[PDB]
């Protein structure tokens, strides 16, 4: 409804093991070389509130089961959840994202270029 | 917020492999040996509208991608979604489940009376 009522636009929901990996994410979001002002990142935490939830889907993701109920979570309740996934092939990519919009991390600048084209098409909707 | 509100008290959802079984459930459900009234039971369709959704989880309903898909949809948004686990191993058993509610095929009736229960719960909470 407005960009004003949540505090931060994006959000990097990642396992232990992709730690740097989500924070070099964070970085390129709000890194640029009717609010008109720049993405305001920040890694998931509990209870933490934003526009956008970027889910770092990598075979460590899929390994812990907590990480999967949390991409659960964030589908639910239309919105905007933008799930990335990089490091694994393919046909070991989950299932139900046949149906739905993800963003493969073979593309440019490992993904983070659509997910942050994603991002900045949500804001346009809010205020 | 009402019992009224939707035509269907429970929804079978299952691929075409266990037709067979989401059909004993359903029998099992309606079949009993502020309304006070029995238990309106359906098979799964497109658009169709009820209280609950049990998603009868078999090894068949896990190779369908589609299945998967029409989890998450069903478990998107308090409700009354019951998944329903059998003729599989709990180590097969999709980890997302943990941290949520499940009935397990191996107790009494096949997992039918644990969800019958769970139906019933949600009923009185109608109206």
């Amino acid at each position: 409804s407005s960009r004003w009522s949540k505090d931060y636009d994006v959000c990097v929901c990642h396992s232990e093991e992709d730690l740097v990996a989500a924070q070099d994410l964070v970085s390129y979001l709000e890194g640029s070389t009717t609010p008109g002002g720049a993405i305001v990142s920040e890694l998931c935490q509990a209870l933490s509130s934003s526009h956008c939830r970027v889910l770092l889907i990598t075979p460590g993701f899929l390994q812990d089961p907590w990480c999967k109920y949390q991409m659960l979570q964030a589908l639910t309740e239309e919105g905007c959840t933008i799930p990335l996934l990089s490091g694994l092939s393919r046909a070991a990519y989950p299932p139900e994202l046949r149906f739905m919009y993800y963003v493969d991390g073979r593309g440019p600048d490992g993904g983070f270029r659509q997910v942050k084209e994603a991002v900045m098409r949500y804001l346009q909707t809010l205020s």
